[PDB]
């Protein structure tokens, strides 16, 4: 516990929608940070979270190109502005589900 913490909540960088919390970071494979690339060669610094809110999960899951063995992904947009914030992963084991969010698309700041 700290008084007046400034690194508590992650919001959408583009609009401020509440998305996640530092307390919910999830060390997948021993690290909450996973640096990965997609088939279009884009590099993402992905932070894994157990939980997130304020997103909209688009479509149905796919296992194609999944960065996390045993998980299928759905695109996760900011539910307010539509910014692509990351992916929701499901269908796996321990945990069954989690979120992989793009670190530089979030803003971190004080609690609400
Ligand atoms: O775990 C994942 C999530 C999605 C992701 N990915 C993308 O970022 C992407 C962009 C364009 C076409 C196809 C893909 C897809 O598989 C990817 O490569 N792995
Ligand atoms: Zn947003």
């Amino acid at each position: 516990m700290v008084l007046a913490p400034g690194a508590s909540i992650f919001r959408c960088r583009q609009c401020g929608q509440t998305i996640s919390r530092r307390d919910w970071l999830l060390p997948m494979g021993g690290d909450h940070e996973h640096v990965v690339f997609n088939p279009a060669g884009m590099i993402f610094r992905v932070w894994c979270f157990s939980l997130a809110q304020g997103l909209r999960l688009i479509g149905a899951p796919s296992g194609e190109f999944s960065w996390f063995k045993g998980y299928d992904w759905t695109i996760a947009l900011c539910g307010q502005c539509g910014s692509h914030l990351g992916w929701h992963y499901e269908g796996g084991s321990q945990p069954q589900t989690f979120f992989g969010l793009i670190k530089d698309r979030l803003a971190e700041g004080p609690a609400d």
